[PDB]
């Protein structure tokens, strides 16, 4: 049994199914003897009854069965497009080995496509791209021309396992969830460390009949592991969500950046769609240059937004060189501040005197903030994206002010440069539609698009966009560059 | 006992003795009874028999132990210059509270000096310096001109805890210790660890006669931690090694970077020298500004690095558009990659052909480093700074290569770019006197500079200075340039 209250310990690794768009072959270490077997390699490779306990070179054939063995020769899967059996039949083969155990994957032969040129005309378009915006909204669009899936999204993980929506391309009919949150549990943590051992991730059909493994133990009472298969069977719960939203097949390609799983390119279909073995390789040979293009604009990002904060610092302290009240170019000045770090608001706490710009707490409350940040901050940059979580009447002014982050300007007294954000709900720019409900099935409607984001929109209440490390990284600069000049005019 | 055995595992924390410049008071948490007190309480504060078990009040004065209570009010010491006693006698008093234990130490007063005046001169001095060398090296010759100490130095620690003297300033009849290395067992981590908590540590006089503390254990069995009193004794184990040294002062400032100690500000007397309070106050602020200064340099010089390795990447990248032959481009253009990342020599394996430039393995070496890198590095960039811990046959040709970082140039072939490093002991720039030898003691000729530098030298045999983690960011973005931009050209 299966249900929402365990569906995040599910063991999705040994499911002890396959897809029926394949048929499985289990193998010693060394090759040998077949240990397992799927229920369907009787239909495809059209062979007559039990297939366990006889020996790999009497089921398959002294002549391919030496070629599998020259492929083996760490855990990648080897992919053999058209091989040949016995009887003739061409097979795409995947041959992988994991736990001392080989996996021989068959589906029927496709050999009218070339993996290199496609990914290479694919690659050449995103080649170019000089923006992290620029390359993830052309992807989603270029994928679905080339793959011609009816929804392509790119999801990009934040801080707490959530994902957000960030590019779509789809059939103009289909709903948009462009601007769209998902919470981390509707991708468990035994789903995204399989989506970062394997780059792809297909389902050929939701509504297909899944083939059973035989045994589905052994004798020693162990699983047959199929984290690296390519035909492993997809949890019931991820089913029936599939099913609840019109989609009978899909295909994820894992975005790896530093490497950590910074989200996924997913593809949706409202028909069932299995992907040959050579267009498989070409969307994987992309993905893996999509990741590697992505990070390095990341980097560029990263420095062009610091390199900018030192420019402007630099500005302002040539500024308090020929100004002689420093404090005076403080109150005239602070609002600039606003271009070093994305905020929704700023202000300056500066001789028990407090100057406000944009979205601020109210002025009533500004004193109470100034003696809790000069208690916790320690004469060091402060920051919470959870203002109420440390002064619970806070809570109040949330949706002006849900974050904020402290900057000490003076080592002496007690004066701040306070940066502040609003909720995260008021600064959505979601592109769905309300009216759009979705068919639930045995387990309820909390397998539904509408219910995924009302349930995050809950987690993130009282909570403003988290501080990044580059955030933190110009707020530890701007403090050295205003305890510096402060100590100069005394 | 304490010996070169077990001086790696020395409590320096706990030595139950004082420095005879000042006398220390113990008292209870809320400082009512006195628990404890240094032997020469009686002579400086001029009081009769024991101090444990009598009153805060009784010992000191009701007008005195109030403003000590009100001072208290996280772990850091205050400072209170010039207070009166009872009879009407000057201290200058260091107040702090740490394991529910209130310790308060006193020293003849010293008012014919301004902290902030001073401070403010130094760092003024610092605050203009545009590279990371310029601060480091007008700083020793600064701290020497205002604290008139006859040496001082900058250490800064590498990856493995050994310590590079990185800028000097001295009396010209002293010896040069300017680009010698000492090893990490030189600071076990325990002094590490107290150098991280307190930004200042005096030694008054390395021939000294220290102070007990009584009782030295209590009742319930606890000794007195000492780990933010400014008297705390020296461990005999670094008295001798000064002794042999012929220094008789010191007082070294603690660098701190990104929460790191990154080294020390080092200052040595020949004679005995205690500063007064309101000096070490205006030294203190001096290395706190010194520290966040090389802080940001340091920031700046990594932007600067990266930046210019971009900029070259898209030149090259500008290149390899109007080129056809994309072998014959690399064959001509590889030693320019040397801008890049610091390196002796650097080298190109492209098509089974080697192809060297300056300091190289031999010719004949080639093949095998080729191989080797191929079966480890899994199509990402591989390093190692020694070089024969992996090729043992390597270890003949350390001297001209003991360090390798690899850059795979194919998504598909085997070609790589090789960057290589001398062994370090080859590009030592070491501006001391071999002729010059050290008086040793009771322990042995282990506590002079000459034997610290051997031992150094012998550690980092036939090793090659680490590729630090801007060097690997730069090789792992021209990974991605020449993979990127080698798929395009097929
Ligand atoms: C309690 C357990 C649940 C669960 C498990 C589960 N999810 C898996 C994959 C997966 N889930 C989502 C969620 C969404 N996809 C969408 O397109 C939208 C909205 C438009 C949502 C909210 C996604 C995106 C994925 C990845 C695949 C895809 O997007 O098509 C898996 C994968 C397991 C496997 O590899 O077989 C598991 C298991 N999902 C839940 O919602 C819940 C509650
Ligand atoms: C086995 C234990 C040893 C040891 C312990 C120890 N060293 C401490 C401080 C310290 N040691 C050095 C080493 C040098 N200083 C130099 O100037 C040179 C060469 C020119 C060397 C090699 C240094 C630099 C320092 C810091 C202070 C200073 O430099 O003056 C301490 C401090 C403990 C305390 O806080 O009381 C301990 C303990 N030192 C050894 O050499 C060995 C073997």
């Amino acid at each position: 049994h299966v249900d929402l209250t365990n569906c995040d310990r599910e063991p999705i690794h040994i499911p002890g199914y396959i897809q029926p768009h394949g048929c499985l072959i289990a193998c010693d270490n060394a090759m040998r003897m077949v240990l397992r077997h799927s229920e369907n390699c009787g239909e495809l490779l059209g062979l007559e009854g039990d297939l366990n306990g006889r020996t790999a070179e009497d089921v398959l054939g002294k002549r391919l069965v030496h070629d599998l063995r020259n492929a083996l020769t760490t855990t990648r899967p080897a992919m053999l497009p058209a091989m040949e059996t016995s009887d003739g039949r061409s097979f795409d083969i995947s041959l992988h080995r994991y736990k001392s155990t080989t996996i021989i994957e068959f589906e029927p032969s496709d050999s009218d496509t070339q993996p290199l040129g496609t990914a290479r005309k694919m690659v050449d378009r995103i080649r170019e791209a000089d923006s992290v915006e620029s390359l993830i909204s052309r992807t989603t669009r270029l994928v679905k021309a080339t793959l011609g899936y009816d929804r392509v999204l790119i999801y990009r993980f934040e801080e707490d396992g959530a994902g957000k929506v960030v590019s779509e391309a789809k059939q103009p009919e289909l709903e948009s969830f462009l601007g769209q949150y998902f919470p981390a549990s509707d991708i468990p943590q035994q789903a995204r460390a399989l989506y970062l051992k394997n780059t792809l991730r297909i389902i050929s059909d939701a509504s297909g009949t899944p083939i059973p493994v035989l045994p589905a133990v052994d004798v020693s009472g162990e699983p047959l592991d199929l984290s690296y298969a390519h035909l492993r069977n997809f949890s019931p719960i991820h089913c029936e969500y599939l099913r609840n939203m019109g989609v009978a097949a899909s295909m994820s390609i894992s975005v790896i950046v530093d490497d950590a799983l910074w989200g996924l390119i997913v593809c949706h279909h409202c028909s069932p769609r299995v992907l040959s073995m050579p267009v498989r390789i070409a969307a994987a040979m992309f993905g893996e240059f999509f990741s590697m293009f992505l990070q390095v604009l990341k980097q560029k990002r990263r420095l062009d937004t610091i390199n900018h904060a030192h420019a402007a610092l630099d500005r302002f302290l040539r500024l308090a060189a020929h100004r002689a009240n420093l404090e005076e170019l403080l109150v005239d000045s602070f609002q600039d501040f606003a271009r070093l770090i994305p905020c929704d608001g700023v202000g300056l706490w500066v001789g028990n005197n407090w100057h406000g710009h944009g979205a601020t707490p109210p002025h009533d409350a500004i004193p109470r903030l100034a003696r809790f940040v000069a208690s916790v901050s320690e004469g060091r940059v402060w920051a919470t994206h959870a203002l109420s979580q440390a002064i619970p009447e806070a809570e109040i002014y949330a949706d002006t002010a849900a974050g904020m982050l402290a900057i000490p300007i003076s080592q002496v007294k007690s004066d701040y440069l306070l940066f502040f954000r609003k909720e995260i709900v008021q600064n959505l720019n979601w592109a769905g539609n309300p009216e759009k409900s979705y068919e639930t099935g045995p387990m309820g409607d909390r397998l539904t698009p509408r219910k995924s984001f009302a349930i995050w929109k809950e987690s993130v209440r009282l909570q403003a966009q988290p501080w990044s490390e580059a955030d933190r990284e110009i707020a530890e600069t701007a403090r050295i560059a205003l305890v510096g000049v402060a100590f100069h005019h005394s």
